[PDB]
């Protein structure tokens, strides 16, 4: 069955591969590796947003943070732009989530204060999800290269899964914070080749991938079927076998998230 098809993915990828789905009222949870830990990489920018969105009035996207050359330290394909005149907040949320950008996820977390540059803050508010297991402790670019093993910088697709079903689908935000949460997702530029490829065009998705050194390839989803039944899919991956320089492969996620979508169907 699913656990089969997912282990010959695997074994074809030189790979690890974690997957979630949870229940629905009409369906099972999908899980392969659903309680492993695999580093966040970018796939906390959306999150980041949420918790930005949430701790702050409408009025808060429109505040000008400045910056400088300096403090662009990660792949920032929005904020290297954007140096002489500054960006807003709601601007770095959407180049965090529609781009991957990492100065704009850096300075987010700094928007939220407190220690290690705001991620105790970030954890904190995950904390505040239910979610006990993932945690965040460096910024970017550090956070998507600690060694295979290493916890820091860690969720579980369970965990992850949860989390965004409580922001896109729950009622972690109220409904005009959420719908720009779901807007940036909506639009994102950075996941054709992910989930989205593994789901027919008659389905909406809406994603945040991750991309990170030892293979490493993540992305977060909500899909609606053409029905316009929801579902949350995380998948998660990362090749240590070929060590820090090993490519990440999309197609792993693709075909992962077929098998997930012909199930659904
Ligand atoms: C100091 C110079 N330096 C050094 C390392 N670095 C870095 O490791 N970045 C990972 C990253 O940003 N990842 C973000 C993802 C991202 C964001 C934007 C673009 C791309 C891309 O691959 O085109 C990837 B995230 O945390 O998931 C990263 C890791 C592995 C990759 O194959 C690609 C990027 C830097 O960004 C960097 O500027």
């Amino acid at each position: 069955a699913l656990a089969d098809r997912f282990a010959e993915l695997e074994r074809r990828y030189d790979a690890r591969l974690g997957v979630y789905v949870p229940a629905t009222g009409t369906t099972a949870a999908i899980e392969y590796r659903a309680d492993e830990r695999f580093a966040f990489c970018s796939t906390f920018k959306a999150p980041l947003v949420a918790a930005v969105l949430h701790q702050n009035p409408l009025t808060h996207l429109d505040k000008l943070i400045t910056y400088t050359s300096d403090d662009i330290r990660s792949i920032s394909p929005v904020a290297q732009q954007h140096v002489a005149t500054g960006m807003t907040i709601g601007q770095l949320c959407d180049a965090a989530i529609r781009y991957s950008d990492g100065t704009a996820a850096n300075l987010l977390l700094a928007d939220l204060g407190g220690p290690g540059g705001g991620t105790a803050a970030f954890t904190g508010y995950l904390r505040s999800l239910g979610d006990t297991v993932s945690r965040l402790d460096a910024e970017e670019p550090e956070l998507a290269r600690d060694p295979p093993g290493d916890e820091r910088d860690t969720t579980t697709p369970h965990a992850i899964a949860l989390v965004l079903q409580q922001l896109v689908l729950g009622n972690a935000l109220p409904p005009d914070k959420r719908a720009l949460l779901t807007d940036w997702m909506a639009r994102n530029t950075t996941g054709a080749k992910r989930i989205r490829a593994g789901f027919p065009a008659d389905w909406k998705v809406i994603d945040k991938t991750g991309t990170g050194d030892y293979g490493r390839a993540n992305d977060i989803a909500v899909v609606w079927s053409p029905t316009g039944v929801p579902y949350v899919v995380a998948v998660m991956s990362d090749r240590a076998g070929g060590g820090y320089d090993a490519e990440p492969r999309e197609a792993l996620l693709a075909e992962a998230a077929t098998c997930v979508a012909g199930v659904l169907a």
